[PDB]
């Protein structure tokens, strides 16, 4: 068969194909409150029915402060516990495994009021000059994803991400151009990286599951981070029980990024390859021959599809037909599929 | 623009584009009750995420005995009503409008107990014979139709479509070849269109709003119903204020049936012709190009989509593109769409 | 097996399936000679390495100055027959059948030097006005189509079609508003149809095989030609032994046309049922799908496929593969197709 | 714009694309005189219409008992000159570059008589033992490819490409498993190596333009050759003024071979990065995405699309619709392209 659609298993998790829903904000939580809609539930669902082997629900606040935008949903309060028990229940029914990814925006924040980082330096032109975290709001931070991932575990997900990329707190803390700090969270390497490292400890005391790490490998920008560093932070991932390295790229600061298909899949090999820490590969990847060659020629261990499953939430399917190959359909639609 | 996506007003219900999505058995209520589950919601609200026009929802019972599986779903319970009231609500709310098809399986249900028919001769060798209805229980049918377009106006459906295809109760009293009844609604084809007659005008008591009603436009059988005979009756349902006329056919009886793209279509052309009734076509019509064609050519009105839907939830957005034109996206897939 | 890939005979001649390359132009006759290139050849041979059932080469005209441009194929002279006899022979090993039109440009000719039509009236107002042919002209042109066809079968062409659209020199002489004649070819619909039907009866003193003649089934123009028309004509037509009808449109001046997909179907439709002849169906035909609803609704007998064969030239394989059937595929490409 | 449609240039060669025809066999010389056919005119004279940048013809026998069978095209006589000129001329009108793959079969030639490879061991069970190659025959043969160079040079081909992939007789001389000679020409790798440097460098006693070298990556058997030794093989041909590495792979004998999309790029890539040396990427890609995939991630210079070619000539423009590009259109196709 085509190892698109093998399973493969992480932990105590077994995925019936390798394609995965890229977290993806929906900004619609209407009451900005952070809770679940009946546009989310049937957002995500579809896609189950759909067949996607795993899919990650968007970027959830770990604190209020923390999300992008008043519309995000969030998972900082056992309020929120509830809805997403419904929708693991709902997705796992309908045979996909289920993720969430625990975030923060730190700088990046779109909310009135201070907004919070490991440096008071904006993120541009048009954005507010964050508050400089201090160490004790740093430690509490760690312990919002510690009792997020707890939260998630009750409502039943069955892996849970840690989003230190696009720009958002943690990746602010790793980069030297977004941390200035002179404490036990900046300067060297191993300072910058404390904050995560802290975080995956924490986050492990209460989740045992399959734990994954979304994280920008690159700024593209001259003394900022580049493949290179994260190669280190995987293995230092590695070290601490990570199992696997979702790899995107970018948005710490503006830069000139060259877009296209599979253009960070060089990120997911190389971290995989040299940190002996398996992957997942995103970025335009839009059809099943691309997603097969990537994991075929040891690029990545699983594939993760975003815009694409906006515009085919059945890509699954789509997918196989490219293939040549077939995969079980929802028994509601064996007369179509 | 393109005349698929272009509006079309029947009664006040103005549709934005001419895709509906065929009324499509799921068979899923599992706790046997007709109620909705989450697999129905999600599986519904997610063409109208996908910018389908109208919805309509899959054969629905007006009486448990009616059911063709015990897993169909239900409206002869005002306990029915609650959960098609959040349906049509978050249908709506995506910018779609959407309808239910009111339904008895007659002699082809699949039941345990007694199944009725205008007269009592199996569907097949593999089926039960029914029990000829007294025209005592013809008429409490009538008023079942009656009271389930009650319960679907409150529940906020946009239309309303009877079934009276497929070989099921009304389609089997509308056959000479099911229907051999010595009273009222037996005999000449005035008589044979009695049953149908009467939920028309009862059905009218209680809903002044958009009224569909699909046909088998023929048996393909000899001495069995046929086009001229389905002009005939819709030349009748106009004259009651049926609205549009949805055209499929066959499934009385088992009989050769030459499939093949717009096998139908010939079917929708003619009624809508002959009887000046607006029409829907329905029939392996997969993509904008062909949809385009019989709206252009005057062939029917609406265009049903039944297994591309299955296969491409989507379908709006793709036949758009087949056809060079633009369409609004759903606001929350504007980066992908 | 799909119909489209149905072999029908008309006469002697057996097309394999029923996809034709309708002719087009492509100016491509560098020399100014109205012969063959090597593109011309390697145009047409691939589209039968491409199992095309039926290729009729592009307009080529029966007189010099009936060229529509001066990089026209002509067929005037004898010495375009051993370029032709290869291309036909090249084209059939193929194993395609393979047409020929026959034309004459009138007074849409694009030449230096006079030009020629029924009547002195210009195409449009960037046109030269053309010169009124003499009673002797208007016969000579009906020899040189003879002696044209005359050519086409000693170079081996299985079809010789008759090039009465587009606006061309016959098109004219059949349309009240170009044809303003006051001798034996213009005024009542028998003389205006008069130039057809000698060029028809001629032609078949040389030619015995499958005779073709394409149309413009409307001028879209107050008090010009409708289909109701050419209903007329094309009964003529039948009796002459005219085997098929191609049924285009438009073209003899400028007119607002609806174009959308099949919009010239409605055209072959009526011929083939009123006149009883056989048709074939073109303009905007993309598809496998579309192609056989065409044929199993009866609304014609060949389709023909212009633009879509310019974007694919495999376009047979590729219906073959919308239609889930199977074609053989040429030799060569066994392990491809 | 597309990296895929962006020049490159190679010598005093310009590609307008990074598209290459792969040589395939057409086994389409029914003379058996290894001359060209109108066949394969059409067959390549259609994928410059259709815009492929650079088409490299068939493998092409230095020797007539070079050939693979008897049908295969020949470079081995003067009277081959004529025909390559033409196909030549005429693939450079329509606006692509053009080069030849010289080949011999080696010990894999399916004709009558004996056959020639560096040892006495044949290809399989089904196969004859081939003859060892006296050290004069070797060099004769070196004569043969360079003579081969100086035709296609006359007949004007803008590359010149060397066959030593597949198992053939230069594949034969490189790899231990079938070359257990004991003199110049076998045992270590230098030795081994040495047919190929000496054709190498005879045929740029004659040739000055874009020489290609196509090799089998790897023999995907234990004892036999890997990528290791072809990056040292790369490395050599580098310093001989080869100017790209055709990537292919297998072939030398029977063995087992995961195919799937871009099965052979890890080779392109590798011997690109390790020997410095531009390469050819080839094996399953079949759509434009993987198609700039590949060049943008630096895994490859040109793309070799093979068995797509032969389902769609067009590959070039379905690839620029896949990518959301323009691409110039044949002039002649403008109005469909
Ligand atoms: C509407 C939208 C919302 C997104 N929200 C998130 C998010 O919450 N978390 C995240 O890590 N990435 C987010 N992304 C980035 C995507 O997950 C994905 O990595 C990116 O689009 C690249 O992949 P693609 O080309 O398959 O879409 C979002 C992208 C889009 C288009
Ligand atoms: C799984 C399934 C369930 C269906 N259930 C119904 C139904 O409840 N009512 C109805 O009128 N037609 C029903 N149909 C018939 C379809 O609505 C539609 O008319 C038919 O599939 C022809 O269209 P298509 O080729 O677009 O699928 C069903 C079809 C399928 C495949
Ligand atoms: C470049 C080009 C050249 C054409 N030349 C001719 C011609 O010589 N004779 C003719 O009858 N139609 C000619 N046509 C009209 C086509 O044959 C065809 O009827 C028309 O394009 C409608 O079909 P389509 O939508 O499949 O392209 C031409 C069309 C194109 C695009
Ligand atoms: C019919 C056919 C003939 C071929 N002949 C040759 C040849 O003469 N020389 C060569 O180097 N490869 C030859 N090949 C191998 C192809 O060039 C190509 O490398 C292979 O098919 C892998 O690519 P693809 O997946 O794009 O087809 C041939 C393949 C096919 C299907």
């Amino acid at each position: 068969a085509r190892k698109l659609f093998t399973p493969i298993t992480i932990k105590d998790m077994t995925l019936k194909n390798r394609i995965v829903m890229s977290p993806m904000c929906m900004y619609s939580s209407h009451e900005k409150d952070g809770k679940l809609t009946p546009f989310h539930m049937a957002h995500y669902i579809s896609r189950a029915i759909g067949q996607v082997g795993l899919i990650i629900v968007e970027a959830s606040a770990v604190n209020p402060q923390g999300r992008i935008t008043d519309q995000d949903l969030g998972i900082w309060s056992d309020e929120h516990i509830e809805g997403f028990a419904k929708l693991t229940e709902q997705v796992k029914e309908q045979g996909s495994k289920i993720g969430i990814q625990l975030a923060h925006a730190g700088r990046k924040a779109e909310l009135e009021g201070d907004i919070f980082a490991p440096s008071a330096i904006a993120f541009d032109e048009q954005s507010a000059t964050p508050v400089e975290m201090s160490a004790e709001k740093v430690k509490e931070t760690v312990q919002e994803f510690k009792q997020a991932a707890a939260r998630a575990k009750e409502a039943g997900f069955d892996v849970i991400e840690i989003h230190a990329a696009h720009g958002y707190l943690i990746h602010e803390f790793l980069s030297p151009l977004s941390n200035h700090r002179t404490d036990e969270y900046g300067g060297s390497p191993e300072n910058r990286y404390r904050f995560l490292r802290e975080i995956i400890d924490e986050v492990k005391q209460v989740w045992d599951g399959p734990l994954f790490v979304r994280v920008s490998a690159s700024d593209y920008t001259d003394k900022g981070l580049d493949i290179a560093d994260h190669i280190g932070f995987a293995k230092w991932m590695k070290e601490q029980g990570v199992d696997l390295i979702d790899c995107s790229s970018g948005a710490l600061v503006h830069a000139d990024i060259n877009v296209f298909p599979g253009y960070q899949v060089s990120f997911a090999e190389k971290i995989r390859e040299q940190a002996d820490m398996a992957t997942g590969a995103v970025g335009m990847i839009t059809d099943g021959s691309m997603a097969e060659e990537i994991l075929q020629n040891g690029r990545a261990d699983l594939i993760f599809i975003g815009r694409e499953l906006l515009r085919d939430p059945f890509f699954a399917r789509t997918a196989a037909k490219q293939l040549n190959t077939e995969i079980p359909a929802p028994v509601q639609y064996e007369r179509g599929w």
